[PDB]
């Protein structure tokens, strides 16, 4: 019923924009669930920069990384759209701050810095996914060429579920214990980029940490969210879509009545 009439909703919504709207939630309290276009494969743009920096505190966890190190690029060409790696240049970052600078704007400079020194590439990043068993997540370029979003492309790809599922998995299970879960769930809160997007779909009185992706082609765009409402268990939430032509623009409104819709899937 409420499943039915939301992938209606959904279909509607996605003739409106005139592309694709893919969708996973989860309410993990009750445990109910919604997909939409849920194993069909999108772009992850800079979606999975979030796992990228959970990837650096599992590192720290670990042992084989330290949260304060410093991370020095003084003669780095840096990466377009790289706001915040640009003005500390001069006299480097924490591996910490460069983590959540990846997380929190998307940081083009953090992004390659870390998987080229800490992560082993893409090709270490996919081998991290892997690792907490989620099988459809890959990462095959750097930045910025991952980001082309063809249609048909399927580098670069995840499915609505499997990122919905590793982020409950990373935000709410225990692959990263106690401490470190704790700063992860900071950084998600902290986020900048994603005020448009499921953050505008929920009451004011929600907690939300999330992570967006911004592909600058064929309208992808995405958002993913972990949502603790005031009096209940947290929701996961998951909005990928996709656009027809090149020149077509993404939709942060899109996305925003996605997750309205899913949220009421799931409620
Ligand atoms: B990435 O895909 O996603 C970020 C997502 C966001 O909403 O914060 C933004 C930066 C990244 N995208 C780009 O680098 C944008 C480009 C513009 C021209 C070529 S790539």
């Amino acid at each position: 019923n409420k499943s039915d009439a939301a992938a209606k909703q959904i279909k509607k919504l996605e003739e409106d924009f005139d592309g694709r709207i893919g969708v996973f939630a989860i309410d993990t309290g009750s445990g109910n669930t919604f997909g939409y276009r849920s194993d069909e494969r999108f772009p992850l743009c800079s979606s999975f920069k979030g796992f990228l920096a959970a990837a650096v505190l599992e590192r720290v966890q670990q042992k084989k990384l330290d949260i304060n190190q410093k991370v020095k690029y003084e003669s780095r060409d840096l990466e377009y759209h790289s706001p915040i790696t640009t003005k500390y240049k001069g006299s480097g970052m924490t591996l910490g701050d460069m983590a959540s600078a990846a997380l929190q704007y998307s940081d083009n400079g953090a992004t390659n810095i870390i998987m080229e020194r800490f992560l082993g590439g893409p090709e270490g990043m996919t081998k991290f996914m892997r690792s907490i068993g989620d099988n459809e997540f890959r990462l095959d370029r750097w930045e910025l060429e991952l980001n082309t979003a063809i249609p048909g492309d399927k580098r670069d790809t995840s499915t609505p579920k499997a990122v919905a599922n590793s982020l409950n998995k990373l935000a709410l299970g225990n692959v990263l214990n106690a401490k470190v879960k704790a700063i992860y769930q900071n950084w998600l809160k902290g986020n900048t980029t994603g005020d448009a997007r499921i953050r505008a779909s929920v009451p004011a009185d929600w907690v939300v940490g999330d992570k967006t992706g911004s592909c600058g082609a064929y309208g992808t765009a995405n958002d993913y969210a972990v949502i603790w409402p005031k009096n209940r268990a947290p929701l996961i939430v998951s909005i990928y879509t996709t656009r027809k032509s090149k020149d077509d623009k993404h939709s942060d409104k899109t996305i925003a009545e996605a997750s309205r819709i899913a949220i009421q899937a799931i409620d």
